[PDB]
């Protein structure tokens, strides 16, 4: 059920009703009945726009073209009224397929938070709605559940996936606060081992969480609100046309009456001064504009799709050229989103091969996220893997222990070796590791009996794509750029140097990304490129939101106005380039479409009739359509 086929039927009826009676075997009784159908199908939808708004509202172009057809039938019947209602009906349908809007992603966001929470009541645990949690309530979050509230940990220890908010999908170890009365009074001093957020996914261990924000004030409830209370962003060419229509219709109706009464002052017959009014009426119908403006959009959109960029409508395709600034998420946007082994630092008499073989011997038994990366990359660097360790056990929150070659091996955080029986950590190795941490490596220290073997460093490296695409976009004039990541500052700065972005912010919350975007939007067009929930508010508030089409959260793909379906960043230079040509093509088509009307209004006030009207309108429409079709040939020049 769609009305676009009425335009098709107007075509079939207009063509066969026009051709058959004159270049075929058809009665004018029948070909006129086809012209009647070409008015019926043309009129039935185009009518309602005017009827509906003019019942209480203001005048609009849909009034002009709809009565123009009636005039064409009443006076000098040429059935060009059909050419008008056909071309007006396609003028609607082509706009119909151009539209898109930002607020739509609500359906996914709700799934991130549970409806209910277990809450302690002395010797009982009750079930309550999150709407009914008071501050200072102790909720119970058990294994693999969604956390219901922003709070701090007060009982138990676990590994929590904070991906919806930090953008990092690696579990973060959480531990209980040492005094909850102090923490509740001094939330600003909450270590990130203890703070937790709603919509995080719990790990193996149950946690008691003391609530600190109400249901409506959690960081995720803010993400929901900011995505919903974002606006639509107007196409400038559309709103220019809105202005023009509102003034143009009451402008041309002046000529409608002045020329209607022209016989009273000038030597002309009354019925032909009425034909003068109908001529300037039906000439005024901007059939060129009604086709030119959407056809550039639909063409460029389909070209983008064949180039691997999904575009949600005309507005972002127009905005993408005029950008002064662009901002990038790190994790999963500029980086792939997974740790790689990047640094190896032997110690004492340990060789590099010994450090890697003991590391892989133990990490073959772990199920922490880093372990698979250690095994992958040791097998790549050495070509082969050692025998697995014995006696594997976790040291919860700090690392692991195992046994290799009859010697006890500990691997983990610097805090583990301060906490366990063996030789204390050397003061120089401590500093070498701290320098790896400052340079943005997640670091493990490896110790074997008497001997520290050394340390290894892993980092989520940037896409090879990235530095090339950044410099490219600078050449196209995007001299305002920054990175805004929820990941910690050392990883952000290290990847910023690797990618070549000089301003880089980590440890951001989603609202902080909206703040950096607002500081850019004030001074130009800004685009936001991202892959996760914590980016969706910035995507909605920015001038144009762009999601990684494959790594993207469904929230981001719904919210964004652009999706890079390849996860190829080199689509961005193409996307802005096509946008610019798309703006040029319609810019030129706009002044053709106006001139054909604005220059031939007086040519019909000079007495030209309906016969020239249809021909000129046909020529204008054909030229605008063909010029728009240039965009299908646009080239990547990659
Ligand atoms: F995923 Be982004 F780096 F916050
Ligand atoms: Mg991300």
């Amino acid at each position: 059920r769609a009305e676009v086929i009425f335009a098709v039927l107007c075509g079939i009826c207009l063509l066969l009703g026009w051709l058959g009676p004159k270049y075929g075997i058809m009665s004018e009784q029948f070909g006129f009945g086809l012209l009647l159908a070409a008015y019926f199908f043309g009129g039935y939808f185009t009518l309602r726009e005017a009827v509906e708004k003019i019942s209480k509202g203001q005048f609009q172009i849909d009034f002009l073209m709809l009565v123009a057809a009636s005039g064409a039938a009443i006076l000098g019947e040429w059935a060009e009224g059909a050419f008008l209602l056909f071309l007006f009906s396609v003028g609607h349908a082509l706009e119909n397929y151009a539209m898109g809007r930002a607020r739509n992603a609500v359906a996914a966001l709700a799934g991130l938070t549970p409806d209910e929470a277990l809450v302690r009541r002395g010797d009982k645990t009750e079930t309550v709605l999150i709407e009914n949690l008071l501050v200072g309530d102790i909720v119970v979050v058990r294994s693999n559940e969604r956390l219901p509230a922003d709070g701090f940990v007060v009982k138990g220890s676990s590994a929590v996936n904070q991906a919806p908010i930090t953008g990092e999908s690696a579990p973060v170890d959480k531990l209980p606060v040492d005094d909850p009365e102090f923490a509740a009074a001094n939330l600003d001093k909450l270590t990130p081992q203890t703070r937790v957020f709603a919509g995080s996914i719990n790990g193996s261990g149950s946690l008691d969480v003391q609530v600190t924000k109400l249901s409506g004030e959690s960081t995720l409830a803010r993400v929901v609100t900011l995505v919903a209370e974002a606006q639509t962003r107007q196409s400038p060419t559309q709103n220019f046309t809105k202005k023009f229509e509102k003034i143009f219709v009451p402008c041309v109706i002046a000529l409608a009456f002045v020329t209607s009464f022209s016989f009273l002052i000038l030597d002309e017959t009354a019925a032909q001064s009425f034909y003068r009014a109908m001529a300037v009426l039906v000439a005024a119908s901007p059939c060129a504009l009604a086709i030119a403006t959407p056809s550039a959009v639909l063409s460029g959109v389909a070209r983008a799709a064949r180039g691997g960029v999904l575009i949600k409508g005309g507005a972002p395709l127009e905005a993408m050229g005029h950008l002064d600034a662009i901002a990038f998420d790190k994790t999963g946007t500029l980086t792939i989103g997974e740790p790689h082994l990047v640094e190896i630092t032997p110690y004492g008499d340990a060789t590099e091969t010994e450090l890697l073989q003991v590391s892989a011997a133990v990490e073959m038994l772990s199920d922490h996220p880093l372990a698979q990366a250690v095994v992958r990359d040791v097998k790549d660097r050495l070509g082969d893997l050692p025998s697995e360790a014995s006696d594997f056990a976790n040291i919860i929150g700090q690392g692991v222990s195992a046994k290799v070659d009859s010697k006890v091996v500990h691997i983990g955080k610097t805090a583990l070796f301060e906490s366990v029986a063996g030789l204390p950590l050397p003061d120089d190795l401590r500093g070498t590791v701290e320098a790896m941490s400052q340079n943005g490596r997640t670091t493990m220290i490896v110790r074997s009996g008497d001997r520290y073997l050394g340390a290894i460093g892993l980092m989520d490296t940037p896409r090879e794509d990235a530095r090339s695409v950044i410099a490219a976009l600078r050449d196209l004039g995007l001299k305002r750029m920054m990175m805004i990541s929820g990941d910690n500052q050392n990883v952000a700065n290290a990847v910023a140097k690797e990618v070549g972005l000089d301003t880089a912010f980590g440890d951001l919350m989603p609202e902080d990304k909206v703040t950096k975007i607002a500081a850019l939007k004030a001074d130009g067009g800004v685009a936001m490129v991202g892959d996760g929930v914590n980016d969706a508010p910035a995507m909605a508030n920015a001038t144009v939101g762009i999601a990684m089409g494959a790594a993207g959260s469904d929230v981001a793909l719904e919210t964004a106005d652009i999706a890079l379906m390849a996860d190829d960043l080199q689509t961005l230079p193409f996307a802005v380039g096509l946008s610019r040509k798309t703006s040029r093509i319609i810019r030129l088509n706009l002044w053709f479409s106006l001139g054909v009307v604005a220059l031939l209004i007086p040519a019909t006030l000079f007495g030209l009739g309906i016969g020239p009207a249809v021909l000129v309108h046909e020529g204008s429409t054909l030229v605008v359509v063909a010029n728009a079709l240039r965009l299908l040939a646009f080239k990547d020049n990659r």
